[PDB]
């Protein structure tokens, strides 16, 4: 996942970002005290973009070729993942970072499915 | 390019980073002296994975599925070019720096009639 | 722009990074939500930053002192451009943002002309 | 692990970055070229940081005073598993990378542990 | 402080920073704008967080077991350092940079005891 | 120093980094490991980075017109100060490093004379 490469990778480490940000959204609907929600609104922004960060680089550097022609709708998945994680920086409704985390359900489960290929 | 959306985004990004990366290329099959390798290599490393970076913006926040459907190609386009933008990295052959400078050319073409349209 | 030096500069880095900060402050003049504002002051922060950097890189690595002899106002140019980013931070107000594109494209000017010699 | 805080936490993103780090050591006894060693060091170099920082998250935000009375041993533990993964950093030797690894193991036991009680 | 490792460490570097988060609370109670708060909000988050590094990197890197032996409250006292510049990211009260400034005052002092013998 | 303004600025975090950036070219005079001299590199490579920032935060935040007018070297001493960091990036000579050391002293004294103005 670093490039060099490395042969490690794991969908967990874009999960657990997706799960901070889902957890922070949650955690802004019981308090609108303004200090916190900008404090939760920084962080949330941090963590989506670490979310998509993780899943352009299962994208471009883990997922080969062959992948996309074996899954047909995995371009399409990843790049509705890194978009609802675009749509959940841009709200405090869990239910956005909640798509963003049944989309990266789905290509997780295609990695693995690859991984024992 | 910002995920704000701020809606100002430009393929020159990607492509004034690829240039880095071929040029520190040439000036490697130049200098063979030990500091100046490692120096050029990590230097290498950075401004490829930015390169990388920024094309994976455009494919996750410019290019709307709209574009996708107009060009049925753009998914595998951006995926090889930062595959050769990876390749690029584990290089000191400027023509895998080329590599990377031509698939950018396809997509900034794409890009700018996208914008046009 | 990287140090190597690799001998590729473009202060158009600096120039689309003060674009955005500049569409940005115009998209904050029409909405009054929060949550928006949070989010475009918290990016508009960001990109102010790397528009600086870019410059600071210009003014540190790029431009040597046989181009401080010939362009006496250079120095000064460069440290009203930076400061005109900070003043952008600091605004919602697009005229900020112009301000430092102005001085933006005087040093892009000179840039070139550094470029003929 | 954000420090809002977000109360997502989990010791298996500093396990990752870990793994990583001695699979780059095992690739690097196998090939000794000159430019994958400057690459393999740098990446190394990075993925290790990263593993130092989740730990450091762990250690600094997650665990609280009950937890280090419960557990006399934690501070000492968590030191020696960045300890050891600076001594990666420095060594490609794979069994450094796995000295971590079995730290992290420890780390991760005594932090479910946290959890069900 | 770099982890070559490079015997150089300087606990100024925290407290700087652990300075600014102080002085921008101070300022926070000067100016109710809304702006303002946001981007002081933003900016305390920052600098909280590299004071919380440069402490991290004390406890990991320059202090060794037999600091920890001479010293057996230090691991509690950096810990607790760094809680409290969780605190101060969570608050616009001065109370709280403070508190953690004084740790670092206390921190530092044990810093130079060790270099001294 | 974090263009809030905050107010603390301090060029003592310029001078620990140069600091580093010297102690590491003795320590590559001393060791000719190829994986010692890999790491010193690159390390190097980022502390001098980080110095320059730290000079270039100065000259663009913190010292103000008056200042140039008052002091009008001051522009070409910060940059002479930062091209020194820049060759002592390309260095293993702790001469190059001294050398930035010595326009580090300078800058220190003009600003602590404006500090006290
Ligand atoms: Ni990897
Ligand atoms: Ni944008
Ligand atoms: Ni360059
Ligand atoms: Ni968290
Ligand atoms: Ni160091
Ligand atoms: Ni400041």
């Amino acid at each position: 996942h670093c490039d060099l490469p490395c042969g490690v990778y794991d969908p967990a480490q874009a999960r657990i970002e997706a799960e901070s940000v889902k957890a922070i959204q949650e955690k802004m609907a019981a308090n609108d005290d303004l200090h916190f929600q900008i404090r939760a609104t920084v962080i949330k922004e941090q963590r989506a973009e670490l979310a998509k960060h993780h899943l352009d680089v299962l994208w471009s550097d883990y997922f080969k070729p062959p992948h996309f022609e074996s899954y047909p709708e995995l371009h399409t998945l990843v790049n509705e993942a890194v978009k609802a994680l675009s749509a959940a920086k841009a709200s405090t409704d869990p239910a956005t970072g909640q798509k963003a985390l049944d989309y990266i359900a789905q290509i997780d489960k295609i990695f693995w499915e690859t991984k024992k290929a």
